[PDB]
Parts: structure tokens; C-alpha cells; sequence
């Protein structure tokens, strides 16, 4: 029965705990179950959403900080269970929406606009003063994780999304990922992330957390896809412009030259997903190398 | 019945496979089972053994390269099963002994001498042309792994040992560790290994693979406790003597200064356990810092 | 079951009445039952509590204005029932704490500090 009576309380809130994990024989596989809390969101007191699209693959920490530690021994998976809840921890005296729906094709520009968003399954945004859940039709093909690079489509379903458009004031809520995985084929190996540029091209082909874009007028880009305190360590040759500067960042530690052929290091402490740091060396892409360990 | 008849074949040999792994609820723990192959041995055409003592703890790769990847999420364990077999893959036209017995107190000088060895349980050496096994009375206390340092006694049972004394020629055999562990308390974290010296003292207090000793007359020491190709990266201040030299080593990659305050890097490819590399800076211990990731 | 769902309403409130009293033979005694409203409290928009410690004895009006009229004929007592309720008559749009715990030794300085308070039963 909807009807009559409704209590939109001043405040509503939930109480979630601390998922302790569960697992299976040989047959040719292991398994898992969720409990992660994938970044939040932050106001939006504006009239156009704004998305944090986060990518899904057994190893993409920016979506798994506790399970990206048991895929360094396998290669391939499953999913059988996985949903995202908007925990709900912010009174009703606040409002708007908190879009939240996944798109297999975990990679492609979010739109720019709603309708655009409000046309791609997932479905389900609600207000920030309530507790919602989200679920995904999961398939059944033995897909491989990324000990790199590849192609963002043959290796992982697709990224997740989340928008929220409102103006009444608050620090909305949080979410995770309800899941249960299948990790076939016994392998074993990995670490950081080491990612070299080859004069013609680059090389991130061994587990991520940052994407290295550049903005023309060479001034450059040195980024993240994951969140936590890190230990950088790396890259080199023509020690130009600068290096290792930072902007939407947490603590920096550089104990390098500049280098015009040197060596370098830093410790980040990030903020919410995707904070950036950069060098400065010319005009058009070739360089040297680097490796980014999480810590 | 021993008696009468015996066939010490020219050749005997075994056929071991490829252990695929098995695991349990929440209760307050997970589990495991062995399948590792802990370094070999190498002739000894001499009259005094010679030991490779290898240390045992859920995280000490030089004794677990496939399970030191699922203890970055817990802290404490068990053991319920663990034995070492001398696989046997070398004809009888070769001989001597291959001592092999563990000593709880996994840390202390091996002796120097046999009797010494032949007096410490374990028991069991046999010739190299046969297939033997080894087993250990395992306890039952909730011990903690090393997200460092500590004390080598309150954190891990004790190291293993292996000697072999002979002269007839061959590359004896190989062994592993039959086991089943208990990893209580849900934690999660770690990496390399980062290990700083503080003018008064040092700091390896976050997962190993090398021990840094120095030999007086400063010329120094930069070592291993684990085996594989690595990615060094590190340490600095008064860029003295040298740095990053190497001796019982595999491929080296240094892309540093010297530094007198710089930065450095190298890739090892080792050989059998414990190969060494070194710097050169004065006289008496204080310096800077470093981090050694396995890769 | 605590879990899931909770409604901290804007407002909550109660409705208490007007206790009319009840009493026994000779044996060597009489009896009673509560219904008093011992002083309130008043804000505290500050970071250190602040106490009104009120004393308990059949005759101490500052804790009995309706029973200190029937102890002028006896001398000695009991207690068998006695509890203090924070009636609750003020919306949630307000908050803090309202410590409230008795200490047999009905006389001695309140502390000065909480922990001190937050260490004495009640």
C-alpha cells in the first residue's frame, strides 16, 4: 500500500558495520564478497550534476582497496553479487539527488548532461536524506584483470557513476560495493606500478593508480585513479622545468634534483580521488620512466 | 620387514605437480595449505656441512612467495600443517647428506658444526639419491607477523635449516613447505618495503627482503633474504663513495648520481638467496633512507 | 534488535499526569510512593558540566515538598522504590547531555569535572 501517510523525518540515518569476509575447493577457482567504500560525494549546490565515475575491475583500487591484494595470484573473474548503497548519513534538512547507476561499458565520457545520465540504466537516484541501494545484471564470461593495459572494455565490465545535484547544504553520504567474485586460473605476481614512456608512446601496463595526461603548452599532468598516502618514486632524463610540483594534493615529498638525467621521490596523501601532480619538460611527450607503489 | 634385499638404483627420481590451493567462514579467520619451493642447495664436495638456514613467518618471502600476498589484510597465525620434502631429482652416482630439520627458535647462528646440527631435532637428513620428508610439531598460539621488526622470536616460530655435505658431483635436489595456516583478525595494508636509518639507529620495520650489514673499514653491505628480479629504488644525503655497487648479483640498474644528497634506483635478478649490493659512505652508520619493493 | 533504522524526531515529548498517593496496618509502620518534581535545569551552552546536587532524606524539602508533612509524626525510614526520570519536554533541535546519577554518600563536593562525574555510578 502507498498512500496516506508518510514521515519524512528530519532525520533519518543508518548503522552499517564492518563486513568480515567468506571463500571455496579447487575445481578451478577460489571466490569473495563485497565490503568497500568507494569516495563521496560533496555538495553540488548547483543546477547540472557532476560525476565521479569510478571504474570496476578486480584490480583498480579506486574501486577496491581490499581485494586488489588477492588478484596478484590469479587472472580472470566473475562477479555474482555487487550492489552500491547510498548509505544514508545526512538529515532531510538537505536535498537534491544522488544519481548512481552502472554502465557495463565501464569507459566513455560521462555525459555532460542529466537526461543523458537519466537515460542510462542504473536507475537510481534518490534524495540524499534516504537510504537507497543499487544493483547490476552481472554476466558470465571469464574476463581478465589488468596486469596492465589493455583496452578499457575487454578486461572489465564498465565504470560506475555517481552524481548529485542539490543546493541545500551538506556532506551527503557514502557507498560501497556488494559483491562476490570468481578468480580462476592460478597465477601470482605484481606490484606497482611501473609505467614508462617510449619516445613514440608510453607504457602503464602493470597495475594503476594514476593517469598521466598533459595539457598543451607544455605544463603537464601527473595523476590518480586511486586514494590513500603513497610512495612515489621515479622517472628522468632531461631534467627540465620542473618537477614535481603538485596542486590538488596532499603532502609531497621530493628528494630529487630536477635532474636533467636524474632521480626523484614523493609521498602524496590524497584527498578525494583523482588529486593531481606534475612536471615540466618540453613540448612533446618523450622522456624517461617511473613507478608508483601505493603503500 | 627390513632385510635381505635392497635396490639402490642408479637412479631414482620423483614427479611432483603443481599444487592448486584450498580455504573457511568468518568465525574469526580464513586458512591455507602449502606449495612453495624454498632455494637449493648446491654440491658441497667438502668435509664440513654448510647451511642456508631460511626463516619462517607468514611474511618472509625467502620462505613464501605465494602467501605473502594475503597477509597484508590480516595479522596473526597458526600453522597446522607444514613439512619439507627433499624432492629427490639426482641419481645415486652422487652422495653425501642433506641435513634438514627446523628449530622453533627460528633465529640464532647455525652452528658451525654438524654434531651441533645433528643434535637439534629436525632429524632428518638422508642421502641426496632418495626422497625424504620433514615434519614439525606446530603449536597453538596466536602469533603475529612482521609489519616489521620486532624481535625474531615473539613474531615467528624459528628459521629452517639445510645442509648437505658430500663430494661426488651433482645439483642435489629441491624442497618446499607443506602447510595450512590460520590468519585471524581482519587488517589490510603493506608493501615495501621502506627502511630508514635514524643517525642513532635504523628502521626495517615494514616487510623484508634484505638485511643491511656493514663490514668495518667502511665499505659496507646491501643485502637479500628473498629471491627474484626487483625494483630498487632509494636512500641518500652525503653521496660519498659510491653506491650501488654490487658483487653476488644479478643485473643492476642504477640511474642515480652518487648524490651527496641525491636519489637512486636499480633492478636486481638474483641468484640464490641472499646475493649482496653495496654503497660506500663513511665510517659510522648514519645516512638517509630507502625502500625495496620486490616486483 | 538495534540496527538499521532510527528516527530521531525533530520532536519528541512525553505526557505525565498527577500522581495521586497510596498506604499500610501498624505492624510498626505506615508507607508511601513518589511524585515530586525536584528543580531544573537550565541550558549550559558551555564545555564543563555544572551540577544542582539535591539532597535526599524524608525531610529536606529541596527534594520533597509533599511528604515532608508526614515525617513530623515519625522518625526512621526505608525507601523501597525511587527513580528519577528526565521527563523529556524539549525538541531535538537542541542537544548535549543531562547527567543524572545518585551517590549514596549524599554529601561531598560534586567534582568539578565530568570524568569525575562519569565515574560515579548513577
Amino acid at each position: 500500500q502507498k498512500v496516506t501517510r508518510l514521515s519524512a523525518p528530519v532525520a533519518l540515518a543508518y548503522r552499517e558495520v564492518s563486513t568480515q569476509p567468506r571463500v571455496s575447493t579447487a575445481r578451478d577457482g577460489i571466490t569473495r564478497s563485497g565490503s568497500e567504500l568507494i569516495t563521496t560525494l560533496k555538495k553540488n549546490t548547483d543546477t547540472e550534476p557532476k560525476y565521479t565515475t569510478a571504474v570496476l575491475n578486480p584490480s583498480e583500487p579506486g574501486t577496491f582497496n581490499q581485494l586488489i591484494k588477492e588478484a596478484a595470484q590469479y587472472e580472470k573473474y566473475r562477479f555474482t553479487s555487487l550492489r552500491f548503497r547510498y548509505s544514508p548519513m545526512s538529515p532531510s534538512t538537505t536535498g537534491g539527488k544522488v544519481a548512481l547507476a552502472f554502465d557495463r561499458d565501464a569507459a566513455k565520457p560521462p555525459p555532460n548532461d542529466l537526461a543523458s545520465l537519466y537515460n542510462i540504466e542504473g536507475c537510481v537516484s534518490s534524495v540524499p536524506w534516504t537510504g537507497f541501494i543499487l544493483t547490476v545484471p552481472t554476466d558470465s564470461t571469464d574476463r581478465f584483470v589488468a596486469d596492465g593495459i589493455s583496452d578499457p572494455k575487454l578486461v572489465d565490465f564498465g565504470k560506475l557513476i555517481m552524481a548529485t545535484y542539490g543546493q541545500g547544504a551538506a556532506q551527503l553520504g557514502e557507498v560501497r560495493v556488494e559483491y562476490t567474485v570468481q578468480l580462476k586460473n592460478r597465477t601470482g605476481s605484481t606490484s606497482a606500478q611501473i609505467g614508462d614512456f617510449a619516445g613514440v608512446k608510453d607504457g602503464p601496463r602493470l597495475v594503476s593508480w594514476s593517469k598521466t595526461k598533459g595539457t598543451a603548452g607544455w605544463e603537464h599532468d601527473c595523476h590518480f585513479l586511486g586514494t590513500g598516502n603513497f610512495s612515489l618514486t621515479l622517472f628522468y632524463e632531461k631534467a627540465p622545468v620542473s618537477g614535481l610540483e603538485n596542486a590538488d594534493a596532499s603532502d609531497f615529498s621530493v628528494l630529487g634534483e630536477a635532474a636533467a638525467g636524474s632521480v626523484q621521490w614523493a609521498g602524496v596523501k590524497v584527498a578525494e580521488r583523482g588529486q593531481g601532480v606534475k612536471m615540466v619538460t618540453t613540448e612533446e611527450q618523450p622522456k624517461g620512466k617511473w613507478q608508483a607503489l601505493r603503500i
